[PDB]
C-alpha cells in the first residue's frame, strides 16, 4: 500500500479542495471525513455539540495516556485563481491555506495508526476542527470536553517556503498572540481630539502595534467631538502581552490629557501565542529521523493560530510541514506539493508512537 | 420717536417668529418687499434672485451709487430663549441676528426715504439670502446688482459690545475660509503617515475636522484621508498656506513610502475693510452721539467678503448687548440697538456719498 495509499490521500485532498466550505459551514466536509474514517473502521466519537468537525479515536492494546492530533477543516471567502483541474467548484470560496491538505494528511495518519495499534502505548484522539480561520473552532472543541483526559496535543501547518520532506521544529513561541484594542478620544478652544489622535498614532504605532482603523468626524466645517481608533497587538512572550496594554493606555491617557481631552482604552483578547513544549522537542526530531525526513529550526510567524488555545490548557507541539509552495497563505494562487501528504501522514503516525512511549 | 422704534421692533419680531433657512427665505422675502413698498420705496426687479430683495433710494442730485447690505436667512437650530416671539418653526431660529440686520436696514431705508435732498447720489439696499452657507453674496454678484456700485457697507451684531457702540477697523476683520482634502496611499503605512501629517500642521489656522482610514480591525488599510478648514487674515498668507501644506503632506508621505494627494477648495476670502471709509465710519457715530471702538477680529467667515474683492467696502460690528455667542440656541439681542444701527447707516450713507 504505497502508491495506492498515496493516491487515496491525494483524492481526499482534492475532493475537499474542490468542494471547500467556510468556518462553521463545513457540513459536507464533516460528512466526507466521517465516511472516510468509518471505511477503515476507525471509531468516531459522538460529540453532538459539534455540528461540524469530527472527533475520532484509535486505542492501543495497552491502557495508557491519551494524546491528540489536530487538523483544521475550514476554507476561505476568496476566489480561486490556480486554474487547477480540481480547483474549487464553489466560486468565491477556496482552500487557500492548505486545510484540505492538513485534513487529508491526518486522515492518512489515522489510517496508518489503525494498522499499528499494538505499537500504541495508549490512545490517539483525532480532532478535525472547524472554524480555525475565525479563531472560534478550538474554543468550541475545548468546551465540548474533547480534551478531557488528554496529556498532549500535536498539530501542523503547511509551510510553502519549506521543501517537501522537511519539518519545521522549535520549542517555545512559534506564532504571535493576537489581540484587539480600541481607543476613543473625547473632550470633557472647545476641544482638539484630532491633534490628540495624531500624536497617539505616532506614539503607539518587542510587540508590534498595528493600527488598522481611524475614524473622526463627518464634515469639513464641523469640529468633531470624538476620535476613535482600533487595531491589533502582536507579541511572542506572555509577559509582553500582559505589559503592552497598560503601556498603550499610559501613552494614550497622557497625550490626551495634554490636549484637554480624555482617552478610553478597550482591550479585547483574541489569541494567545502558539507556545511549543520542550518535552516533545526530542520526539519531534526523532520522528523525522526515523523516516529519513529532515528538520530545520522553525522560523516564527506573525499570524495567529487557534491551536494556541489548546496549549493554554495542556502541553503541545505545533510544527511547520514543508510543502514547496509558490504563494503565501491566503493568496488566490496558493499551491502545495502533494508529495507532502506522504511526509505528513507518516510523520504524525511515527510521532504518536514515539510520544506515547515516553509520555 | 417711540412709534418708529415700535415699528422696527415689530418687523424684527415678525421675522424672528417666522425664520427661514438659506434659499428658503420665501416668506421673509415677501415681508421685506411689503414693508418697503408701504413707504413707496422702489423695489428693483431682479428675476434671477428667487429670494432676496433689492431696493433703491435716489438722491435729488445725480452721483455715485453705494450699497447697504443685510442678510436674511436663519439657522437649523431649535430656539431655547422662551421669548414670546420665539420661532414658531421647530428646529429653525434666527440664532445669528439676521432678523435684526434686516429690520435695521429697512429702518435705514425708511429714514433715508425722507432724506433724499441730502443724498448726493444713490443708495442700493441688498437683502441677501443664504449668508450662512456663503452662497448668497455670489448670487447677488452674478445677478449684476453691483454693476455701477462704487462702495458697499454691512454690519454684524456683536453681543459682547454695548448698545450705541460700533466696532470699526481698516483691513482684515474676519478670517478667510478654505476647504482642503488629503489622501494618503501606496506608491507602506498610511496611518503612521496620516498621524504624522496631522501633527505636522494641526498667522494661519489649520483645523483637521475629518479623518478616515481602514474598515475592519484585521485588515491592513490601503489609504488614509483627511478633510479640514484653513483660516487666514492676510491675502498673501491665504495663497502661501496650501503650498506649504502640500510640501509637509507629500514629504511625510514619502517618508513612509506613500503618496499624498492634496486637493484645495476655496470657500471665502477674508473681510477686508477699505481705509478710505474709516473716517466716514467714525464721523457717522460721532454726529449721532454713538461710540466707536477698534474692532476685534473674528475667526468666522462672512460672504460679505466676496463683495469686497470686487468693490471697496466697509463692514462694522454693531453692539447689541447679548449674552450668548452667534449660533447658540439661547442667542439674544438688545432691541434698542435697532435705533442705533438704522440711524448709523442712514448717516453713513449721507456722509459716504458726499465724500467718496
Ligand atoms: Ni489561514
Ligand atoms: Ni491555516
Ligand atoms: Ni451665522
Ligand atoms: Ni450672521
Amino acid at each position: 500500500a504505497d502508491k495506492a495509499f498515496h493516491t487515496r490521500l491525494i483524492n481526499m485532498r482534492r475532493d475537499l479542495h474542490e468542494h471547500p466550505e467556510l468556518s462553521f459551514q463545513e457540513v459536507e466536509t464533516t460528512k466526507k471525513i466521517r465516511r472516510w474514517l468509518e471505511e477503515e473502521q476507525i471509531e468516531i466519537l459522538d460529540v453532538p455539540q459539534l455540528k461540524t468537525g469530527v472527533i475520532a479515536e484509535i486505542k492501543g492494546r495497552e491502557d495508557g495516556p491519551v494524546i491528540a492530533i489536530r487538523a483544521d477543516i475550514d476554507a476561505l471567502p476568496i476566489q480561486e485563481q490556480t486554474n487547477l483541474p480540481f480547483a474549487s467548484k464553489v466560486d468565491g470560496t477556496m482552500h487557500a491555506c492548505g486545510h484540505d491538505f492538513h485534513t487529508a494528511s491526518i486522515i492518512g495518519t489515522a489510517m496508518l495508526l489503525n494498522q499499528r495499534r499494538a505499537e500504541l502505548k495508549g490512545t490517539v484522539r483525532f480532532i478535525f476542527q472547524p472554524a480555525e480561520e475565525i479563531a472560534a473552532g478550538a474554543r468550541k472543541v475545548l468546551e465540548a470536553g474533547v480534551l478531557n483526559g488528554v496529556s498532549a496535543i500535536f498539530g501542523m501547518h503547511n509551510k510553502p517556503d519549506l521543501p517537501v520532506g522537511t519539518i519545521g521544529v522549535k520549542e517555545g513561541p512559534l506564532m504571535a498572540s493576537v489581540d484587539r484594542f480600541e481607543i476613543v478620544i473625547k473632550g470633557k478652544n472647545s476641544i482638539d481630539p484630532i491633534a490628540a489622535a495624531g500624536q497617539i498614532i505616532s506614539g503607539l504605532q518587542n510587540a508590534v502595534v498595528s493600527i488598522t482603523r481611524v475614524q473622526a468626524g463627518t464634515s469639513w466645517n464641523v469640529i468633531p467631538d470624538q476620535a476613535e481608533m482600533e487595531g491589533t497587538v502582536r507579541t511572542f512572550q506572555k509577559e509582553a502581552r500582559q505589559a503592552v496594554p497598560e503601556h498603550m493606555r499610559r501613552v494614550a491617557e497622557g497625550i490626551a490629557a495634554g490636549y484637554g481631552a480624555q482617552a478610553e482604552f478597550k482591550w479585547f483578547p483574541y489569541l494567545p501565542s502558539v507556545q511549543n513544549d520542550g518535552t516533545f522537542l526530542n520526539a519531534a526530531s526523532e520522528a523525522a529521523a526515523r523516516l529519513g525526513y529532515q528538520t530545520v529550526h522553525a522560523e516564527q510567524s506573525p499570524g495567529g493560530e487557534d491551536f494556541a488555545l489548546y496549549q493554554e490548557k495542556i502541553p503541545g507541539f505545533f510544527v511547520w510541514m514543508g510543502t514547496n509552495g509558490t504563494e503565501e497563505w491566503h493568496h488566490p494562487a496558493f499551491t502545495l506539493d502533494e508529495e507532502a501528504l506522504t511526509v505528513a501522514s507518516q510523520y504524525f503516525a511515527e510521532l504518536a508512537v514515539i510520544v506515547l512511549e515516553t509520555i
